[PDB]
DNA sequence: CGGCGGTACTG
DNA sequence: CAGTACC
DNA sequence: GCCG
């Protein structure tokens, strides 16, 4: 954590680009924090910038301001719409485009918002809950929120298997919200649970609102939605549920655990030998165009454990723990 | 030049 | 489909 | 934004 200096200000600039839908650029900025992040000593030289992987010559030059000026001149210019984008799209539901489509109608508030804008069903709660959801719980709430959920689940099948993943797993003392993997040792019995399982937590009132839920189809794989454990001093939490068949189920915990950046690299490696990783399966042997777009399906490799697929992919196991990038 | 992860709901 | 979301 |  040696260059706070400057990745304090190229953090406030990522948002920006964040908040305005510039993804891309916004992606390169987060490569470059967290690579100065990692990096031991205080940069001190624009041609020790360049070094650093995730870091250019654009990246350098601003390092190269910030430790002579010790200054960010493009921090001044930031458009004025931003602290209200990011407002918006702190919005469970509402994204950038949303954010921006708002800002063009006035609005610059959540009373703008609550009061004038038309909003979908997630975003009006998202709304509700705004400050809710943007807190973390004690990682001993999540262990309670896992519990009621595998409480639930086991009751009807003592079989399933249900674990939480995200931050949890990682390791981490705080957590967004609570995401439960539920598999089936038998590899069949996982099947059209969603069913009885949310009407089960409904039941006991432990649900308060649901996000994404396609209960219509049987063929459901995730919920997300609403909780709140009974009792005071109880505030409502994000809870994400998957349900996946057995022969998944290492895919799925990878992707599950995390982190965000974590599985992107593994993908971007996977894809850069000729396979495929995502929360179904490993692939290999997948054929794609001259755009880098799956052309070809190629063959599932069996991954019976997290080890394997570090293993096929030829790179070392790591706790979930170590994947917390 | 042009990709930068791969996928699941909503409406 | 585009937007948003999940990790 | 970075990088092949
Ligand atoms: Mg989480
Ligand atoms: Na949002
Ligand atoms: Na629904």
């Amino acid at each position: 954590a040696h260059n706070l200096h400057i990745t304090e200000k190229l953090e406030v600039l990522a948002k920006a680009y964040s908040v305005q839908g510039d993804k891309w650029r916004a992606l390169g900025y987060a490569k470059a924090i967290n690579a100065l992040k990692s990096f031991h000593k205080p940069v001190t030289s624009y041609q020790e910038a360049c070094s650093i992987p995730g870091i250019g010559k654009r990246m350098a030059e601003k390092i190269i301001e910030i430790l002579e000026s010790g200054h960010l001149r493009k921090l001044d210019h930031i458009s004025e719409s931003v602290p209200v984008l990011e407002l918006f799209s702190n919005i469970w539901g509402a994204g950038t485009k949303t954010a921006q489509m708002w800002y063009q109608q006035g609005f610059r508030s959540l009373e703008d918002i609550r009061s004038q804008a038309s909003l979908t069903t997630q975003q009006a709660i998202g709304l509700k809950h705004y400050s809710d959801f943007l807190e973390r719980m004690p990682r001993e709430e999540a262990t309670e929120i896992e519990q009621t959920v595998q409480k639930a689940a086991q009751a009807f099948n003592s079989g399933l298997l249900c674990v939480a993943c995200g931050s949890y797993r990682r390791g981490k003392a705080t957590c967004g919200d609570v995401d439960v993997l539920i598999t089936h040792p038998d590899g069949r019995s996982h099947r059209g649970i969603f069913s009885r399982l949310l009407d089960s937590l409904r039941q006991e009132g432990f649900l308060t609102d649901d996000l994404v839920s396609q209960e219509e189809n049987g063929q459901q794989q995730k919920y997300l939605g609403v909780c709140r454990l009974p009792g005071p001093g109880r505030r409502h939490r994000r809870l994400d549920i998957i349900v996946v068949p057995y022969s998944e189920f290492a895919c799925a915990l990878l992707y599950f655990t995390g982190s965000a950046h974590f599985n992107r690299s593994m993908r971007a490696l996977a894809k850069t030998k000729g396979m495929s990783l995502s929360e179904h399966a490993l692939s290999t042997a997948v054929v794609r165009n001259t755009h880098g777009c799956k052309v070809g399906p190629g063959r599932v490799l069996p991954t019976p454990t997290e080890k394997d697929v570090f293993r096929l992919l030829g790179l070392p196991y790591r706790e979930p723990a170590e994947r917390d990038w």
